[PDB]
Formats: structure tokens, sequence, C-alpha cells
């Protein structure tokens, strides 16, 4: 399947770091932030990745190109307006076809492999969750809304059916209002992924991320 990197958002706690550099290109351990998910991506099998932009979008695309140094082919979704993650997702759609596909949060940095995503797995969507830094509730594989213990957080992870935008209401609309009505039904699944994950959103969570990234280089 095809993957879907969401890099659009400001990374305002991140300043003065995002001030002139879009957070997906802010170097954790000698790396940028979004090629940690490109060469893991690269990894798993995928050669297909759509990635939205916005704010300093024209710097993602002049860094990444069509994506070829990595193994894969890359596509862009400019947005103007903030579409927030549904309206985003909705408006590469076309991008993306009709099957389901891998869902990333750029933001992220994880140790979590993507290549276990191409088993078998069930319903609207699959979700990676982790332990809180909570939201979903883990019974078995089925996921259902949380109540605070014990809750879990979404990694921002995951394998999402088109369908699940339909039909769809064309931008700006959030994902979890839409992951809450597909888990009323049935329609999701998850695990818990025990590893490594850091939401990198401050510099804080930045340092904690080179930190277990130094770990994994011995």
């Amino acid at each position: 399947m095809k993957a879907m990197i969401l890099a659009a958002g400001k990374g305002e706690r991140m300043r003065p770091l995002t001030l002139h550099t879009p957070k997906p290109l802010v170097p954790v351990a000698g790396q940028p932030l979004i090629e940690y998910h490109l060469r893991a991506l690269a990894a798993a099998g995928v050669t297909e990745v759509v990635i939205n932009h916005a704010w300093l979008g024209q710097q993602i695309e002049d860094h990444l190109g069509d994506g070829s140094r990595f193994g894969l082919s890359i596509r862009y979704s400019p947005e103007g307006e903030p579409l927030e993650t549904g309206g985003g997702i909705f408006k590469a759609l076309p991008l993306l076809g009709d099957a389901p596909f891998l869902l990333v949060n750029g933001d992220v940095w994880t140790d979590y492999d993507f290549a276990r995503l191409q088993a078998p797995l069930q319903g609207l969507a699959h979700l990676v969750l982790v332990d809180n830094p909570g939201d979903f509730r883990l019974v078995g594989e089925q996921v259902v809304d949380g109540d605070d213990p014990g809750t879990l957080t979404f990694s921002g992870i995951s394998v999402l059916h088109p369908a699940l935008f339909e039909g769809c209401q064309a931008g700006a609309f959030k994902l979890a209002p839409l992951l809450r009505q597909a888990m009323a039904a049935g329609k999701v699944s998850g695990e818990h992924y025990r590893g490594h994950w850091v939401d990198v959103g401050t510099l804080e969570r930045l340092a904690e991320a080179e930190s277990l990234i130094g770990e994994r280089a011995l």
C-alpha cells in the first residue's frame, strides 16, 4: 500500500526552530525528522508516498524532491487553508486512490516497524496505540473510546480506509471524530506498541528522541 505523511503543521511550540524550517525538516540526531519515516517506509516495502504540507511547504518539496534518493516516489498535497487532519487527508485522497493506506504523523519519532501493518488487519481503521505521555481503550484487538484507566494514546501511526472519508465534506475537519464514528460501529482494530515513541512537539521532546536514538545506535 501507499503511505501518507502528515507534515502541514506550523510547529509553533518548536519555535524558534520552526521559524525558517518546517518541523519535518528539523534535524534529529543528524537527520531530518521526516527522513526517519521515509527510510522506514521504504524498508517496509512502501514505494509510493504522499506528503501534505502548508507551513513553509515549498521547502519540504525542495529538500525531498521526487523521493528517488529514498527509493520512493513522492507526490505532494499543498494546502492553502489550514485543513486539519481529516480535511488534509480528504484533499489528498485522489493521490492515494481507493485502497487503504498507511498514515504517519510526521511529528513523531518511533522505532515501530511499519512492515507490521502489511499483515492482515481489520476494520475502517487500524490504530497503533502507545502509553500515555488517555483517549482510547484497547479490548483485545478492538479499539473503543477511552475513559479515564488504563486508557492509551493514539501514536499517529495507522492504516486507514479511504471510505472513512465517505464522502465526505470538502475542506477542514478533524480525524478523531471520524475514528470515533467508526469505533462506535466496531470498525476499528488496534494494537498496543510498547517500544519507543515520542511526539516531537517541543525542544524537550526533541531532546528525548535524540537520547533514545543514541541508545538504538549502540
